[PDB]
RNA sequence: GGAGUAGCGCAGCCCGGUAGCGCACCUCGUUCGGGACGAGGGGGGCGCUGGUUCAGAUCCAGUCUCC
């Protein structure tokens, strides 16, 4: 057996590793997946980190309805125009046909708007810092596990502010949280930037995003944060009486990160041997594979369990593979496939000298005393993270490139990122895409100030800096 | 304040307190609610407790699809017959009409069955211990916030076993977890028992349950655990080859507890002054109300902020009410309404004095040295729990009655529980319900062994013990 | 033009006989330091609908699907 190497067919590698590592499986209904324990464990860790971050910045969780009245989706022009196509609709319910058909939420701005309309009255009711962990449906054509599924789990944040300034700071504060999650926890390097009009969220004034580069050279948006201005406030009549006794509109923001983030993790660190899970988000950090023969079994398994206690004490996430129906050889492969950062080999020769072998998913084995191991793993885990990150950063720089000639652009968007100048015209954008399939990823905040001429039509450059292009997922 | 007393109109008291305490609000769509932060905070605490308990008993979370193919619901006769009426159906999706209409999950046995069908192959593949935190829809007529909503959050556990024995032990293991949650965490006394055929879960062999008595004398089922036998295993072809070369059907179980549990909390401890939340589930256990005047606003708030830290240090869920725009007496009523177990009053004089006033939502009021507070609180939070539970016990004992005549029975089901004998015949049960509206709550596990004659038709008693009847929610 | 046959990957169809092989899975034993070995087993009725025939994955007709 094996696993299709990434160089042969990335897409297949992806689908297979997801299946073999038991992250998910295809669900009966079109475009859906079933998240099995190991995969969902990853999602829970992402929830915990984000939830903590969201709570430290004063947000509170709440839960709004799954069904949204079709009329609501219409109160906002741009919004309904961008989602109308991918909606799932409930028409029949309880035996009878519904008065007004209900839409399965694709996003919750509208329903929350409606409620905000009745909750916000004075300036004492602001800011409104809400978050919701849940599922959403979007009947999209062409789907991929995690990256794009009919139904998907995510977190959708919604805030309402008295001033445009406070709302914009919120929009950034969250995109920074998402970026912190990607860098400090997933070891995924990202580019914090701004989407161009053509690519922004339907109903938003502007959209900020984090863009990651997958090992196959394709870009992937892993999280978005939108400044909605007064679009929904106006659509749903969300006003309040400020301290100057003046009745004005609130400024709302929206932000979300779906389980697509799991896909980003897979396609950023995964290799031909399978998954490589970042330590800080991995369900199992250390897997202990006991090694023995009939006569060694008893004492070896006893040592292993002792080591399992010493490791749990250090607060590490450890798993002991007691399965007797498989050989060490076999187990080694399974756990490498599953992407566990460290495996500890405990054999009788090892137990003999009070030591053990520590194998790292990144490569290499080493012997250490059993007593040391507990206090040493945490630090090694951090180095593991540091390594994964510098490797990904390296991979990114090796695939980022400034282009001045359109012929150089075509070459660069085959390898990865293409830093080009653009006129800032939706018409040109569409053209470049129809021709190269590459799209606008974002206008990076930290990008160097530059002026030039559109890489394709020649007209004076826009944005005051090169834009990031790439073939994306 | 306009808080309808429970003695005047319980239902109104309920709806109002939910609204005024900001636990929830009505959603735009029929029969739905919007869980606001404070209410959802309660739900999160319930999740944390149950999840820890599920995890300690080897279960793992996963996530199955929201949409279920209509055909699946049909593979199990009884199941589709009991849910068919209350289904919401997606027919239109993505612009076109679906080949097969999709049902919004009312429960997940079927979809999981389908998946189990393809995952389970050998006994080494069992038991399957799965849990899923999510939402489900059930278009039911007559709804009440939390107790019965169109859409609702819950936890639904699904297990598959090799033997009937293991599956039945699982059924009880979970019902015990639910009961532990109700008693040790919600301070709600419950009766662990078995539903009669008429009242069991559609598709289950038998149904176990926890029944609580609300302050209005009505019974409420707060959690259920079902032994599904091979009903779904047979419907979805879920077999495996055992240690005896024999191929057989797995025995599955199902269990779930919805946010209805929040309603049980409200209607069990709530009073005319509002909510009374059990300490171990209360989002705020202590509220520090600083009292002052400009010339003292400095030291009081200083002391208050100090106490806030001291209490968080103890791991207590505290909240400081700074709000300079409200009188202390206003704040007192606000937090008595929201059910905070304790209130710490810090005034001007209390600085030089070194003491403070600790007031409990249960009538306690004492003066303690600010230094003693942090250490004393945890212990008081416990006595609080014990008291809450003690009262609910007394209430229950006072509204339970052994009846031997049908007349006495009609009397007893107006006050609460009626411990009567029954023939065990569905026809008779339906009769009693049509005449008194009371139903069968459960055949208690611990009930004393008794033989008699049906309270209504006179025929020999079934179950070998008295059945629990009551008007339920 | 090829192809739909066990969870996966395939052979069998010409020259009909009541379905087979690899991997997986069950049993037993031997194994166990980089995906073990042997023997014994369990599971499908061949995309679907006709027809010919004692008998149809196999022959005939037609319909659905993927490349
Ligand atoms: N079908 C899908 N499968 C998986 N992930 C998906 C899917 N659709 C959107 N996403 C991802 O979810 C995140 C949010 O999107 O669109 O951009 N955005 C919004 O929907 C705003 C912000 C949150 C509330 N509403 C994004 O980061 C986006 O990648
Ligand atoms: N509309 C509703 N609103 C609120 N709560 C509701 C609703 N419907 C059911 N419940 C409550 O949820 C719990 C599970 O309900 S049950 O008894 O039908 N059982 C089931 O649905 C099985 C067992 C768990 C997974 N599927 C029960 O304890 C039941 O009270
Ligand atoms: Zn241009
Ligand atoms: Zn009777």
């Amino acid at each position: 057996k094996g696993l299709t190497p990434q160089s042969q067919d990335f897409s297949e590698w992806y689908l297979e590793v997801i299946q073999k590592a038991e992250l998910a499986d295809y669900g009966p209904v079109r475009g859906t997946i079933v998240v099995r324990p190991y995969g969902y464990a990853i999602w829970e860790n992402i929830q915990q980190v984000l939830d903590r971050m969201f709570k430290e910045t004063g947000h509170q969780n709440a839960y709004f309805p799954l069904f949204i009245p079709m009329s609501f989706l219409r109160k906002e022009a741009e919004h309904v125009e961008g989602f109308s196509p991918e909606l799932a609709v409930v028409t029949h319910a309880g035996g009878e046909e519904l008065e007004e058909p209900l839409a399965v939420r694709p996003t919750s701005e509208t329903v929350i708007g409606y409620m905000w309309s009745k909750w916000i009255r004075s300036w004492r009711d602001l800011p409104q810092l809400l978050n919701q962990w849940g599922n959403v449906v979007r009947w999209e054509m062409r789907t991929r596990p995690f990256l794009r599924t009919s139904e998907f789990l995510w977190q959708e944040g919604h805030t309402a502010h008295a001033t445009r300034e406070e709302a914009e700071e919120e929009v950034r504060r969250m995109l920074s949280i998402y970026a912190r999650l990607a860098r400090e926890y997933a070891a995924i390097p990202v580019i914090e930037g701004l989407k161009t009009e053509k690519e922004k969220f339907a109903g938003a004034v502007y959209t900020t995003t984090i863009e990651a580069l997958m090992k196959d050279g394709k870009a992937l948006q892993a999280g978005t944060s939108h400044y909605l201005g007064e679009n929904f406030a106006r659509a749903f009549d969300i006003k309040f009486q400020d301290r100057d006794l003046q009745v004005k509109y609130v400024h709302t923001t929206s932000w979300g990160l779906s389980w697509r983030f799991i896909g980003a993790i897979i396609m950023t660190h995964g290799d031909d041997r399978g998954l490589v899970l970042p330590p800080r988000l991995a369900p199992i950090q250390v897997v202990i594979v006991p090694i023995y023969k009939d006569e060694s079994r008893e004492r070896v398994l006893e040592a292993a369990q002792g080591l399992r206690q010493a490791l749990l004490a250090q607060g590490l996430r450890v798993h002991l593979d007691d399965r007797d129906q498989h050989t060490p050889g076999y187990k080694f492969h399974e756990w490498e496939l599953k992407g566990v950062p460290f495996r500890v080999e405990l054999g009788p020769k090892d137990l003999e000298g009070g030591q053990a072998v520590l194998a790292s998913r990144l490569g290499g084995k080493e012997t250490l005393p059993l007593a040391a191991l507990p206090e040493a793993l945490p630090g090694k885990l951090d180095a593991f993270h540091e390594e994964l990150y510098r490797r990904a950063l390296a991979f990114r720089e090796d695939h980022t490139r400034k282009v001045d000639t359109y012929e150089a652009f075509k070459e660069a968007v085959q390898e990865g990122f293409a830093l080009a100048f653009h006129c800032g015209d939706k018409a040109c954008e569409r053209l470049i895409q129809e021709e190269t399939t590459a799209t606008t990823r974002c206008v990076p905040f930290e990008a160097e100030p530059e002026e030039g001429f559109c890489v394709r039509c020649g007209r004076p450059s826009a944005y005051g800096k090169r834009v990031v292009f790439a073939k994306a997922y």
